[PDB]
């Protein structure tokens, strides 16, 4: 199962990382 980001579609870690198995340069 991808992450919500590539998931959903858009990305929403602006701010706080809640989402697990996440890949984004804006949190990691
Ligand atoms: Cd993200
Ligand atoms: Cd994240
Ligand atoms: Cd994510």
């Amino acid at each position: 199962d991808p992450c919500e980001c590539s998931k959903s579609g858009t990305c929403n870690c602006g701010g706080s990382c809640t989402c697990t198995n996440c890949s984004c340069k804006s949190c990691k």
